[PDB]
């Protein structure tokens, strides 16, 4: 069977699938139509039952770096830690939603136990091409469904737990696409300080009264997106000082595609904000404050300048000082704002300015998109600047 | 200034554009907040005349195949014909909606003569690798600005003429992101009987009593595309017959790629329509019609089938005289496909039962996304077929 033929046909199979599930999630939208939520929850049942049985049958023909692997398995096991209190759930207060978690955790085993022992090969590619096709649209509608339903100890463990369902939904179908397509073929001291302010902030909102809180929150966001793009631009200044060839990695170019495509969902969420506090303006209004416009902007500079730095530190004696403390000092600044929104640390949800601009369903699923998103973007850039910092 | 740095703020800063552009439209979605409809008109007019202002910087500093110009410049003629319907509406009747057409047609003037004379180069990268993606998201906004809005004679004329301004949003964009990648670096006799039916059929419905022309659209429809299918799968079969080394061309990859592009609206559409067939069907009622599920199933099984043929006849007696039939007969189906909808034999928009599944907003803008791109895909075939007829 020709190769084209197949890189072709398993394409339009993926293709048609994501569609289909689009249609029925369109459908569902509505809240008006016959379709309701458990057709959608069943849809993804049979989506995950047909990837399980592809599964099994590759793992009986096949008997006869580890940063991205590591995060994997993390945001897995944490998806599994959800799916667990779901299905005790469904056990205490028992149709779809007691059969959906429990396909959704033997699925996420098997594809936990799929992604680490996979091994590249040559006769049978087809197999391979239709089923990572649809491993890969199976994870796009999970990660769909997510972003679109979630708009005792049950209500407080799935608020913690779900961004990182979302963000494992997201990665692996990231990472499933880019292995479809290869078928066939001083510095440390404001670490410290960025640390231990983070963690205070966290504590404080945690324990919350609240205004204060989140007033505490932006300022320390804007703070720390002000000093970061300092470190970020004095690096990228020290690199054009020194004027070096600037040339030579698959890896590299993933790690670039990566860190510009996990941006998207921070840049609409600010752009969102930007929108919102300009059209209030327009109004001549009290509300108006320049903590959320200027935090807005200073995430859209900071991760563009971010990710400039990393770029052109990854594709190239007071110099080599400046650096690593630079590289250092972002390193442990992300690490502080991974921490925030990870460990609950999200008041952006019930901003009365943005919900009442774009609504509360709107505001919520583009916070449901970002905030996974800017979880995986500030682990990302932590991982790539360890690796910068060794070289 | 480093390449590299160029290719990606470039980049960035085209996708904070886009991402501009969707905050504001989602502001407008709303219909509660304060962003109306003119502010949108008038950040796309500010997106418009600054791409203006850099053409005519890129003209300044110049002085010192023909399938997709033509395309370009008879889609671009048609919606520099609804501008002018649009200004003579504005001059009758007299803000934003004034000052909009007229720097629309001037923006589609001058991107006509900036896609006529362009010439490849080296100084000026970065000048060129803003403009053109400013040029790209501009026009991505100006598609999703007519896919959003259009849900005595300057009624009846934007009806025929919308899909065109649509479809040349987007084609133009998909070319001019091409361009930016690429900085610094008997048969006969069925086809005759196809395009007299299709004439007819179409005559039929717009001297149209409706009820029983629609049905004769779908009964036409569903017929032309299994006798599609049959060609094409005849010539795939008459490919599998013999087997040649099925080995080599940029223009082809591109080919390739925009016919499975141009295929997403039809997709969906006919996705859209068998979940709603499906829906009304689980409801055990009189409507269920299997006109309908036919002819949607056949929509994608007959774009598949198109494009593995295609494909296959791109990248590769009485086979070549079969071949030679199946390249006419499909050439002259795609023509009598494409002309039904152009030329205004549009039913599905007032199809009761989509409308009810899915809302009237949610499927007119299904369709305002799906028959221009099935227009693109119609006529890109026809090309692609032609050339296929050649060798
Ligand atoms: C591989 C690429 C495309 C990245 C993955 C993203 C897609 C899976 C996204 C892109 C656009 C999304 C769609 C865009 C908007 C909608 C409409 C939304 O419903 C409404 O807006 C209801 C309208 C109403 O209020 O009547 C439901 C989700 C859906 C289908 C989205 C489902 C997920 C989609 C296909
Ligand atoms: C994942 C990567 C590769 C791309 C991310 C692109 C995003 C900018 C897109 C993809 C999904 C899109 C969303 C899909 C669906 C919705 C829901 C939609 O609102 C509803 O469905 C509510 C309807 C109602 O309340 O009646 C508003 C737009 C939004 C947030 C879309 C905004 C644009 C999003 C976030
Ligand atoms: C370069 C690629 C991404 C192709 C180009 C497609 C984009 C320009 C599309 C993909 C998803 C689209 C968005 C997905 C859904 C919405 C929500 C829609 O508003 C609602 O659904 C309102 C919700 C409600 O009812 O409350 C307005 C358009 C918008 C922002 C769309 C704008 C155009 C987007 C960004
Ligand atoms: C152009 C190529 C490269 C990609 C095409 C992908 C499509 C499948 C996407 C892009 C735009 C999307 C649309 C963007 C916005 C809308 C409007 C949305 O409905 C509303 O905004 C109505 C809200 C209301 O009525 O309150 C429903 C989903 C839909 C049709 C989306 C469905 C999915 C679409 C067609
Ligand atoms: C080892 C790696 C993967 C981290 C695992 C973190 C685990 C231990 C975390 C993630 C979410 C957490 C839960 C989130 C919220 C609640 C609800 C509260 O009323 C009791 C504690 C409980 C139930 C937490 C227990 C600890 C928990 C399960
Ligand atoms: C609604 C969302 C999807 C809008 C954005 C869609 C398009 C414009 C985005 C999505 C991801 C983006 C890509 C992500 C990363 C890279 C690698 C970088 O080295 C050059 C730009 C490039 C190649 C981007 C080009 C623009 C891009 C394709
Ligand atoms: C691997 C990483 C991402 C795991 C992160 C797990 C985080 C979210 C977990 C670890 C411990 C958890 C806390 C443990 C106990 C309590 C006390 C309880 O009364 C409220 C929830 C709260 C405050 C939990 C919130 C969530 C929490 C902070
Ligand atoms: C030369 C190529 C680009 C094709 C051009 C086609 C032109 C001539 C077509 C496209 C749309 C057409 C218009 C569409 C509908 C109407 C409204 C009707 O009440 C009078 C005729 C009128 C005003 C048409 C005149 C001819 C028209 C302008
Ligand atoms: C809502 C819409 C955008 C969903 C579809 C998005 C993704 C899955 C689609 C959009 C266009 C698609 C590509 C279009 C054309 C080609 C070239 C072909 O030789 C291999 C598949 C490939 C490379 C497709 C892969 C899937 C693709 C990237
Ligand atoms: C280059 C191609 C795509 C141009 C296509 C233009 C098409 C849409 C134009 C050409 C001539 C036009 C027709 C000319 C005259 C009339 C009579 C009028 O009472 C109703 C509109 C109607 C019936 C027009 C409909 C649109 C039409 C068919
Ligand atoms: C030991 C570890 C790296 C795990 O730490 C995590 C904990 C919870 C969730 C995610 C991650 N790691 C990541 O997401 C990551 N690391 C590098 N690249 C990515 C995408
Ligand atoms: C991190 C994300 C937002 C994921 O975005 C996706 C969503 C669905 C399918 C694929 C991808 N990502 C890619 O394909 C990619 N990213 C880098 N290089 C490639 C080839
Ligand atoms: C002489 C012509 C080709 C023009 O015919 C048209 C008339 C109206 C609208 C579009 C087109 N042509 C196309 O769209 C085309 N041809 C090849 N590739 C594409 C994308
Ligand atoms: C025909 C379409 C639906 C256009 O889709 C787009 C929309 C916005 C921007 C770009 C593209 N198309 C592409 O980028 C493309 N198509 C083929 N090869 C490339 C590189």
């Amino acid at each position: 069977y020709p190769q084209k033929n197949a890189e072709l046909l398993s394409a339009q199979y993926g293709t048609n699938l994501l569609l289909l599930g689009v249609s029925v999630m369109l459908a569902l939208a509505a809240q008006s139509g016959p379709v309701k939520e458990e057709h959608l929850l069943s849809f993804i049942t049979v989506l995950m039952l047909v990837q399980l049985v592809w599964m099994l049958c590759y793992m009986i023909r096949r008997e006869r770096a580890s940063w991205i692997r590591g995060g994997l398995t993390m945001l897995a096991l944490l998806s599994l830690i959800m799916d667990a209190f779901r299905i005790g759930y469904f056990v205490g207060y028992h149709a779809a939603l007691g059969v959906y978690p429990i396909v959704h955790a033997l699925h996420t085993i098997s594809q936990v136990h799929f992604l680490w022992f996979h091994i590249k090969d040559k006769k049978y590619e087809t197999f391979e091409r239709f089923g990572v096709i649809h491993a890969v649209f199976t994870n796009l509608l999970l990660w769909c469904n997510g972003v679109m339903s979630e708009t005792s100890m049950f209500s407080t463990s799935l608020y913690y737990l779900y961004p990182f369902n979302i963000e494992y939904h997201i990665f692996v179908s990231a990472m499933l696409f880019v292995m479809w397509k290869n078928i066939g073929r001083l510095g440390p001291l404001g670490g410290l300080v960025a640390l231990a302010s983070s963690v205070s902030v966290l504590v404080v909102y945690l324990i919350h009264m609240h205004e204060a809180a989140v007033s505490m929150f932006y300022y320390y966001g804007v703070a720390m997106m002000a000093c970061m793009c300092v470190g970020s631009g004095t690096g990228l200044l020290v690199y054009r000082m020194e004027n070096r060839p600037m040339d030579t990695n698959p890896a590299r170019t993933l790690d670039t595609e990566l860190l510009l495509a996990s941006s998207l969902g921070s840049w609409l969420m600010s752009w969102c904000s930007v929108v919102a506090s300009v059209a209030e303006a327009g109004q001549k209004s009290p509300s108006f404050s320049w903590t959320s416009l200027t935090y807005s902007l200073l995430l859209v500079l900071e991760k563009c300048i971010q990710n400039l730095f990393i770029v052109e530190s990854l594709y190239r004696g007071r110099k080599r000082q400046i650096l690593k403390n630079i590289c250092m000092f972002l390193f442990m600044c992300n690490i502080s704002l991974w921490i925030l929104p990870a460990f609950g640390c999200r008041p952006q949800y019930d901003n009365p300015l943005e919900n009442e601009t774009f609504g509360t369903s709107v505001w919520t699923t583009v916070l449901n998109v970002a905030i996974p998103l800017n979880l995986f973007y500030r682990m990302h850039s932590v991982a790539s600047l360890f690796e910068v910092f060794r070289k």
